[PDB]
């Protein structure tokens, strides 16, 4: 039984402490906040939970694995520290704002004997399994993935304030909160992309509100949309020389359904779970339980793959965080 | 009075096209002009009383007041300047030519020679796109999302070694030139000129494009063009504005139009599709040449040569050259 420590107390926080107590494979101990009021505010629903404002004094207490919700640009500093303590960690996506920050906690991870895992909740889906197994004797010659929505942000933006989903000091924008989810399914399907270009509509601090970028891959490309100003409905497909794989998004899929140039269709076995993160909670507590180094491997691959894409994208569109500028 | 009207090109575009005019009531086919009279013969066999022709200095010489052309895309410009020299009417299919400077170069000859030259961009006439300018009228726009991707019926010809004229270097083809330019013009009607635009397509040896993505750039947003003939796409087209989101099932031969705001009330807007792609231009033609509002037709002339513009910086982005280019 997992002992969980927890940095954010946002609502996500909430979201994945509920996925990883209903997994019955995790419980929660411990939880940091920069006050102590707001741990206990977030807390109180909660039974016979240690409360912490020192990150010191947190990394220090007994418990086996942290999930780590900070805002972006914090995750690499507190993530490298868990790892330093002995902690696992569940890093929420993105996990890093430049790659070389992705493969120092790599390194720091192994020294301390420790797993690092990024919360890609979409990658770790069912239906991706199901869904590459039915393209593997399938030739694909192209895809159109997105994810855009009206951000809950929006009204203070459009008010005058800088929410940190929307700063270059919290290292956010839409490639870097939403654009992450399509680039894992493309990497999830089709492994490491060629190149990626990517280009934006930008705030005067150069973070994207919306944007459209493609993967180049051998044979084919991917069209990729990312927004937080507009809502997009758009379903997502993957072409191949006999048909179209129609998925309804690349993120908690319901439904995938594959039509011919004839127009016979085929329905894909999908099983939407009941939460967002119930399968990577599974996965990830599964792996600390019973090692598959192996799949481990992967994982930790696939994560470099995705922050590569995200990094040479931000560079094409010219997106820039405050310590990179 | 009946337009008599001439034809260039045998395909089954041609005949679905003439029926469009004989429905309309504006038009009667009087002359067929084929590389091959049996061509001709075969095409015209269904009409009454076609003249046929072999030889195009005989056919514009020939008492008719339009000629509608469906040749090879880069077989265009020529006819078609040839039909304005000759005093005719000229309704060009679509794209109407390889270059801009073309394009221009068509106008000029039409003018000199007072006639009409018209593209036929079906979906820029149809009625749908007028009741969607005006809807989007006071919204600010904060991006689109348009495609035209359908799998050719010349696929298998190509797969099998050959090369059809719309996957070739020397007839003008390619994803762009024959599907990529619907949402161009629907992007053109409905926003004008971009600033810029880019385009990066999947292509054949000879540079032609199987399917391909771009964006056109706007000063307050962008949109997303995608087009293909070795894929099929069923994602709808949307335009973002800071209220809502609406959705057009297509950018062409348009159904539906449906507004949904950020509080998940929907506005349907009242789309009446025609029965047929061409009925709303071929209406459109017949009346122009009839009761000519020659502002509109100004408007018409100058958004062909922004889509076209569009086209020709595109394919330069992308690297798709024709024959002729190389
Ligand atoms: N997998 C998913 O479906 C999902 C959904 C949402 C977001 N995420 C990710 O979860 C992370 C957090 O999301 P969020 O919207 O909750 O971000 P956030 O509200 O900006 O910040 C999250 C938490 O970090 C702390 N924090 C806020 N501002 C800070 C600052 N200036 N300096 C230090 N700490 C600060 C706050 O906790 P304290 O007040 O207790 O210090 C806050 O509750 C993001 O990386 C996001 O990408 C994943
Ligand atoms: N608005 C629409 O919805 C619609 C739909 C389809 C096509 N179009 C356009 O209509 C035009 C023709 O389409 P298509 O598929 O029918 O093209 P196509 O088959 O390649 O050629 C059409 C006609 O042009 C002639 N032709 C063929 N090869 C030629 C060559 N090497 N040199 C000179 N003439 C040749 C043929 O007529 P002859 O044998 O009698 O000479 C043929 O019937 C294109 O510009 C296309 O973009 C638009």
């Amino acid at each position: 039984m997992l002992k969980l420590g927890v940095i954010g107390t946002g609502a996500i926080s909430h979201h994945f402490i509920e996925a990883a107590h209903t997994s019955g494979e995790y419980q929660l101990v411990a939880i940091y906040s920069r006050k102590l009021e707001t741990a206990a505010t977030f807390a109180s629903r909660y039974q016979n939970i240690q409360l912490f404002d020192q990150l010191e004094v947190f990394f220090k207490s007994s418990f086996d694995l942290v999930y780590i919700a900070s805002p972006n640009s914090l995750h690499f500093a507190q993530a490298k520290a868990a790892l330093s303590a002995g902690k696992h960690v569940i890093l929420e996506k993105p996990a890093v704002s430049q790659p070389q920050e992705w493969f120092d906690l790599i390194q720091t991870a192994e020294k301390n004997n420790c797993f690092i895992f990024e919360a890609a909740r979409n990658y770790h889906e069912k239906a991706f399994t199901t869904i590459k197994n039915f393209l593997a004797d399938k030739q694909v010659l192209g895809a159109d993935f997105n994810y855009a929505k009206y951000s809950s942000k929006m009204p203070d933006l459009l008010a005058g304030q800088t929410p940190n989903v929307f700063s270059d000091r919290f290292a956010g924008g839409a490639l870097m909160d939403l654009g992450i989810y399509p680039l894992y399914a493309a990497v999830r399907l089709f492994g490491k992309a060629n190149d990626a270009t990517y280009h934006a509509q930008q705030l005067d601090n150069s973070i994207d509100l919306n944007g459209d970028g493609i993967l180049f891959y051998p044979d084919y490309q991917v069209h990729i949309k990312a927004g937080k100003n507009i809502t997009s409905n758009l379903p997502c497909e993957i072409y191949t020389t006999d048909g179209t794989l129609t998925l309804n998004t690349i993120e908690h899929i319901r439904s995938a359904i594959f039509t011919d140039h004839q127009g016979n269709q085929v329905q894909l076995p999908i099983q939407q779970a009941p939460h967002t993160m119930t399968e990577e909670v599974a996965a990830f507590a599964h792996m600390i339980q019973q090692p598959d180094l192996n799949l481990y491997q992967t994982w930790l691959y696939d994560a470099g793959s995705v922050h590569e894409l995200l990094y040479t994208m931000r560079q094409t569109a010219g997106i820039r965080f405050e310590a990179e500028k």
